[PDB]
């Protein structure tokens, strides 16, 4: 009856080879034989948390702990999903277990104690950005003197053009900065534009035209260039929507954002942006877009892209057939269209209600609901997605949010796509990425898939939190 370790031998291998989600239904078997091995519950653990599967590993993680409450590395791999969620009170708990479970673990509980009393300071002084001033308020571009020795891209008037993101473009694949002056320009102007947008918009692909939607790009800075080498430029002819995420984690998040931004400003028609659970304070602060930020910028940046992400739309509808949204569906049946147009967005995502399922959740393979397994949202299946559907009168729903092997997946009776636009994501998972073409009016969604390209030697979330990063 030893065919647990059966099970958890060939668990370790996919492990080795990057295969986690065959490694978690191989640990899942090897449970099922035998669910009195805390090593097994801490294997799934750390695999669901390599996923990015925070709160299945909280929940794996606490079994371990109950059959052994001896075994620090339950308490540890509790503490490390906590610590990825943001919630480093909850991981305090733990690493203080493993302090005392391991007295000759010193430092992580020092680097622990640290985080939670800079938590408490953060904390203290946030305040809701919609009770705040915009930054807007104190600072104009014009005023802002550019030195006769910066050779980089200039905006010469107070408009963006092609020739000028041509010129940025280049600076940024060779390392270059861009002066804060045409920084502030055009993320300022970005606000303009995005305020002005409802919650969810309507994208309308004229007869014979087409669209092309991308996933997560997450500072891959020089993957997106390959994308538009492949694909094309974004412009009024060739337009682009992104689907959230585009920052944090890749260590180039900076260099992509202000180049999509710059599309946005040279013609608003030639680019769409959706928020993404990553475009908020909670995870800024932690994954490298505000270390980033704070160090290629100024700190006044880091207030003034907080708000504008605030700005960012939620979901879109295309021709009125294709529902896009980052994350997925709702808790709740009966949504239609029109609640998630009238959303007040202009905040960070609440802990619960519509903003923060769509940005959160995520689709499972059986019909109805669950927790979800990343300990936010929930989890939805097919049933949910086709009534969704059917009741919206749409035809298709494309979301990101998770990572994919093969850079997609079709999932729900082919009434739901995952497209991930982020190949070898961190330098490590050795997956392609994906984007779909939309032509009308069948708008039928070709997807075409792409391998990773070479970067410069900046690893992934250098710029990030200092204790997540020992992660
Ligand atoms: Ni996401
Ligand atoms: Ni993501
Ligand atoms: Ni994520």
């Amino acid at each position: 009856v030893s065919r647990a370790e059966e099970f958890k031998s060939q668990a370790n291998e996919a492990f080795k080879g990057h295969k986690y989600s065959s490694a978690i239904d191989l640990y899942t078997k090897a449970i099922e034989l035998n669910s009195n091995n805390a090593v097994y519950w801490a294997n799934r653990a750390f695999a669901h948390t390599k996923l990015e599967e925070y709160g299945s590993a909280i929940q794996d993680a606490s079994k371990a702990i109950e059959v052994d409450s001896r075994y620090s590395k339950g308490y540890y791999r509790r503490g490390a999903a906590y610590l990825a969620m943001g919630k480093f009170k909850d991981a305090l708990k733990d690493f203080q277990q493993v302090k005392r479970l391991s007295p000759n673990a010193t430092r992580k509980l020092k680097e622990c104690e640290k985080a939670v009393m800079k938590l408490k300071f953060e904390e203290a002084i946030s305040v809701p950005v919609s009770e705040r001033r915009s930054v807007a308020e104190s600072i104009d571009f014009h005023t802002i003197e550019v030195e006769p020795q910066y050779s980089g891209a200039r905006i010469e008037g107070e408009e963006v053009t092609l020739d000028f993101v041509k010129t940025m473009m280049e600076d940024f694949k060779n390392q270059k900065t861009l002066h804060k002056r045409y920084a502030y320009q055009i993320v300022l102007q970005t606000r303009q534009i995005l305020l002005a947008l409802p919650s969810l918009v309507d994208i309308s692909v004229p007869h014979g035209k087409h669209i092309t939607v991308c996933g997560d790009v997450h500072g891959q800075f020089y993957d997106l260039l390959n994308i538009f080498e492949l694909n094309g430029l974004p412009s009024e002819e060739n337009p682009y929507l992104f689907n959230g995420d585009f920052v944090d984690r890749g260590s180039f998040s900076v260099e992509i954002i202000l180049t999509l931004f710059a599309f946005k400003c040279m013609c608003p028609s030639s680019i769409y942006l959706a928020r993404g659970n990553h475009e908020s304070k909670s995870m800024n602060k932690i994954y490298g877009f505000e270390g980033e930020v704070r160090s290629k910028l100024s700190e006044k940046f880091v207030d003034l892209f907080a708000e504008v992400f605030c700005y960012l739309p939620l979901a879109h509808v295309i021709n009125g057939k294709v529902f896009v949204v980052h994350g997925g569906l709702f808790s709740v049946d009966g949504v239609k269209l029109s609640d998630i147009r009238a959303i007040d967005r202009f905040c960070e995502p609440p802990e619960e209600g519509l903003m923060c399922e769509l940005l959160w959740s995520d689709p499972q393979p059986l019909p109805g609901r669950g927790p979800s397994k990343r300990g936010v949202g929930l989890s939805f299946g097919g049933d949910v997605t086709k009534r969704f559907l059917q009741d919206n009168n749409l035809d298709l729903l494309v979301r990101s949010h998770e990572v994919k092997d093969e850079g997609y997946e079709v999932e729900h009776d082919g009434k739901l796509i995952t497209v991930f636009s982020a190949p070898n994501y961190c330098d490590q998972m050795g997956n392609k990425g994906a984007f779909i073409r939309f032509e009308a009016p069948d708008m039928k969604p070709n997807i075409v898939t792409f391998s990773a390209v070479p970067h410069p030697d900046v690893k992934p979330m250098a710029y990030a939190n200092n204790f997540l990063r020992m992660f």
